[PDB]
């Protein structure tokens, strides 16, 4: 092919930041004679030639400027805009010319108002006590305006530790930090927020998810003497309460000293008249769960 590109399809930024565009090219024609970066170009043709604003001219040209031309004239596109602004939004336009042949290249430059905020990916499966990474994905990367990835639980600094990766290649732009933590049952159903902050870790956007950790019965035992009365052969009911279960429950069953009882597949354990240690065992999709011991007395 006479004119072949690398580059991102799209590149992300905000106002007041700022966007490294990679880029990498090769022209069978040569070296190049100029290169004008267009801002929405539209070919006119009348005059044959393209118009629209333009961002950089090789022909008039520093480190003093916001439109950078970092390429050469043989295979290096890249480009930069130090700070990026609302306005440079759009298609750019790089406008090629060699010794005998012309090309226009399209760059989709996105640039939004507010920072955008990253994006939290959730294994599809989390479980108590069973270690997880959380990634959280951005979109951008540019070496003049350094941003971190800080993750919360609810409102509050996670204190395990974060691997952040950052991709600024002609293939992807991104920055990746992944999380790895063993959640507990009471994770279940709190926030985690992934939080977009600067170098000086002002706040810019933020993305959450409501954690579904799923765990075997958390039981509650409650026995209506309130102790261990009965004396005689008195009548005593207890209680199972499941206090979480992430899927819900299937089974129920009571236990004594280890055995469990016969045919007592219900929620509440009824004596009517023996006298050991007592537990109940609720079971869902993860497992089976057990309470605490109670232990009657006569
Ligand atoms: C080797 C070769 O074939 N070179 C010829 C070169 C390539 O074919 C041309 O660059 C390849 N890209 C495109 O088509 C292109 C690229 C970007 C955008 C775009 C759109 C919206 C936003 C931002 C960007 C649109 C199209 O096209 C030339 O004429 C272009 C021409 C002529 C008449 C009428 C029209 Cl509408 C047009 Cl676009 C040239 O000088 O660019 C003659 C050269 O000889
Ligand atoms: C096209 O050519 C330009 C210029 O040679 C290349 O830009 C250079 O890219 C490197 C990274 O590969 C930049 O290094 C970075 O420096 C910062 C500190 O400024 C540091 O914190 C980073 O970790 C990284 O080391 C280098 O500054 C940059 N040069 C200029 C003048 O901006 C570009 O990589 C080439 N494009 C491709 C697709 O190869």
């Amino acid at each position: 092919s006479k004119w072949v590109f690398e580059h991102p399809e799209t590149l992300y930024a905000w106002e007041g930041a700022c966007v490294w565009i990679p880029c990498t090219y090769r022209a069978l024609d040569g070296d190049l004679e100029s290169f004008i970066l267009f801002h929405n170009p539209e070919y006119n043709k009348a005059t044959s030639k393209f118009d629209g604003t333009r961002l950089y001219e090789s022909t008039k040209d520093s480190e003093q400027k916001r439109v950078q031309f970092l390429g050469d004239k043989n295979k290096n596109c890249t480009l930069s805009i130090h700070p990026v602004h609302l306005a440079d939004s759009g298609q750019l336009g790089l406008r090629m010319e060699s010794k005998t042949e012309k090309w226009m290249e399209r760059i989709h430059l996105a640039v939004s108002e507010r920072p955008f905020p990253p994006h939290i990916q959730l294994p599809p499966e989390i479980q108590e006590s069973q270690e997880v990474t959380l990634t959280c994905l951005l979109a951008f990367s540019c070496y003049g305006y350094p941003i971190q990835l800080q993750w919360l639980l609810e409102g509050v600094p996670m204190r395990q530790a974060a691997v952040t990766s950052t991709s600024l290649t002609i293939k992807s732009v991104f920055t990746r930090s992944e999380l790895k933590f063993s959640p507990q049952w009471s994770h279940h159903g709190k926030i985690v927020t992934c939080q977009l902050q600067d170098a000086d870790g002002k706040f810019l956007s933020a993305d959450t998810v409501q954690l579904n950790v799923k765990h075997t019965p958390k039981l509650e035992i409650k026995v209506t003497p309130s102790d261990a009365i009965v004396r005689e052969g008195d009548s005593v009911t207890m209680t199972c309460e499941v206090s979480s279960s992430n899927p819900e429950y299937t089974t129920v069953s009571w236990l004594k000293d280890g055995t469990s009882l016969k045919k007592q597949n219900t929620f509440t354990l009824n004596l009517r008249e023996q006298s050991g240690k007592y537990c109940c065992q609720v079971s869902n999709d993860v497992g089976p769960g057990r309470s605490e011991e109670v232990f009657l007395q006569v």
